[PDB]
């Protein structure tokens, strides 16, 4: 039953992952429903659209990494549901903005805790695997979706919908 | 309460859309994970595998231009749980292309179930769109994977190792 | 006098296609008319000019294309008086992506009901024809419309002269 | 027995498209015959001859494609004799032209009668198949030999035989 | 009221202007009839067609000019109905090419009445603008027609309708 | 009623002629029924389809060059109905090819029947006629039927499904 190729792979490090997996692919779920909230003609924001389709599509390819790593190590890949996003309606770009720093935040912490179990595991290639490909890209994730919030609350969002209409064009475009 | 856009775009139609939205995530997800399936070291088949995932990719994007059809129309997206697969471990090539003729052909049921509606609501738009993007596009994949397990059988899939790996070589590859 | 390639082709299909030529012609000569109320001195809007003279070239070839579709079918042309737009002076930016709005909903009412017709009068060329270059168009054209007003109003209009100036420049330019 | 792709493809259909192949290897044959006899020494119109070979691979060509829609959805092709056309001596350019007018227009005829069983039998997708690559191609086909029969016949064919000639060199050239 | 770039210009040339952009709408629309009319099956001369079309067009682009004209001098803008055509069936080649004649030569005698309104009105922008843009024009429009008149006529057109047919290929097309 | 440009052309030869014009139509339909067998997604063996849809191109073009020898010797080409192929079922890819070097063989002793009239009518352009453009074609079409056959023979066709398979991927792909 134990593959060929695991070697030095901790079950909790296996089912750690398949946890982080279906994380990865609920922000996926989550910024594709932002998108689209943006795509609606009552809100008509085409670059934050564009933003979150982007954020979605890398989230997915996070995942799929994910996966990758798991088959790599032999371990078994389990999917759950990837359960619907919180909203339906986002209400601003400045709220999206602000759920989505939440939930980068939120993954950051999960795989911050995939570290320290790799660590308490001594499983040194998983540990330098998320320190490669996921720590930093959550850093920068962060700084940028943090700067977005600040430059909107600055235009004077949400009230003002010429700070919107205008972050949309000069950032997000 | 009513978008500005909306015009002859009944409620069953937008429900309808939603549904199939869903079902397209689903379709989706069931292909990522056969992909993955056959990227384990001990299936080990990677044409399967890059069949599948591009897919998956494929009905990621149906969902997509579903979606925008949604706020085209002035219907109102409602995103649902994206059901796991039925399986985690796919058995063998014949198999997975057999359970994605019989996924595709569920697909194809549920866009004519569509297309129904749309003629009973005298939505001619609607009708078209489901025409133009979709049906034709569910009689190619159903096709192809008739194709495939037609060639897997006569090859002797799934007891024939062979078969499989040469299918995987000189079809899929 | 029954025209040498007529064939299945309705009296009444021919008479709603020539009343449909009118009303394109109509919807073109509404948009000229925007077009130079936006070029006024007193109004002053280059890129709000622009887009309604290209809407009204656009319109223009409907209308073209449909009198084509006419002689094709073995029909004949009757062209009718082009009333003149119901307004000289438009008011305002938003007023006209209003008025257009509503005009494009008005065409695509009596296209659907075009469509009506050829459905009952088993005409599926004619179906086609209005499905595959008309229907998808309005569309479009109502999404469009509708993202417009509602951006001119999130910014502000018709009261901030600023926020049309930067409509213009931005979304229109 | 039943094709595994099978999915709302009624045995009526079916034998509707089978029967459609015929048709469309059968005028493949008509224009064969038209386009040698212009090739006759005692005729010697090389351009209505190659008007008349090209809409004969044309029709190849649409029967060709009938097959391949039969194999998609898997219906069983079953092919007939293809008669031999009603004439070895077409007497004339425009007579050809007449002769082919009324063969387009039988052909038509056909289509319509198997949009309306698919749309009677409640495929959408064969409707559209019929309506994509048929219908349309139909109505221009008609047009084109109405629009050649005026002109031959206000030029003074079949009488003047400066006629057909001029016609060959100036539009069939 | 008055336009802040309004300079020597007469109430009554602002109105004759309006009148010649009514004009000129007119003669785009008698053109597009005499186009699709030349497009029927019956008649089937596409250059002649063609040529129509073009001088539709054109006019089209002569009204807007008008309408340019009339915001750079601080008029304003008064559309009317545009009035359809007198014939909904030009009966020939020859037949259409004299109305066209007819028209254009009634266009000139407009456009010089308006030279001599702007001359006694001493508004020199107003006559060059005119003699620039128009009355050359008119002169090389009338003269071409008159062209194509005789040369029917010496073919033998209407009655030889290889006339027109000739005619439509050399000079036309 | 004897052709202008008619010398030295036999009655006889005139009628086998026809009769080959016949047999290559015939052959072209057979080649067509095959390949679309194999476009079955019961069959799927894609290359042999092509292979087939090849031939018959290829036998029509053989007709139609018969054809055009019939006009340049002066006889009259007299068309018949093509039979229906002896199957609409061909069982497998080495059936095929047997049924297909039968028909190849056929043609070839009806060509080989046609030169030896030739021969007897001292018809010698004839003669040459049929050695440049078909003997050497038929000879090599038969070889490579041969060839064929026996590969799939040796490969173990047609219980060895992927014996097909293989032979379609790389003699035939
Ligand atoms: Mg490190
Ligand atoms: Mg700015
Ligand atoms: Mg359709
Ligand atoms: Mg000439
Ligand atoms: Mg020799
Ligand atoms: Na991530
Ligand atoms: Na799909
Ligand atoms: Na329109
Ligand atoms: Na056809
Ligand atoms: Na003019
Ligand atoms: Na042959």
């Amino acid at each position: 039953s134990t593959s060929q190729v695991r070697q030095n792979y901790h079950q909790d490090s296996e089912a750690a992952i398949n946890r982080q997996i279906n994380l990865e692919l609920y922000a996926s779920y989550v910024y594709l429903s932002m998108s689209y909230y943006f795509d609606r003609d009552d809100v008509a924001l085409k670059n934050f659209a564009k933003y979150f389709l982007h954020q979605s599509h890398e989230e997915r390819e996070h995942a799929e990494k994910l996966m990758k790593l798991q088959n790599q190590r032999g371990g078994r890949i389990f999917l759950q549901d990837i359960q619907k996003p919180d909203c339906d309606d986002w209400e601003s770009g400045l709220n999206a903005m602000e759920c989505a720093l939440h939930l980068e935040k939120n993954v950051n912490q999960s795989l911050l805790e995939l570290h320290k179990l790799a660590t308490d595991k001594n499983d040194p290639h998983l540990c330098d695997f998320i320190e490669t490909h996921y720590l930093n890209e959550q850093v920068k994730a962060i700084k940028e979706l943090g700067d977005h919030v600040t430059n909107l609350r600055k235009m004077g969002a949400p009230e003002s919908g010429l700070a919107e209409y205008l972050f949309d064009k000069h950032t997000l475009g």
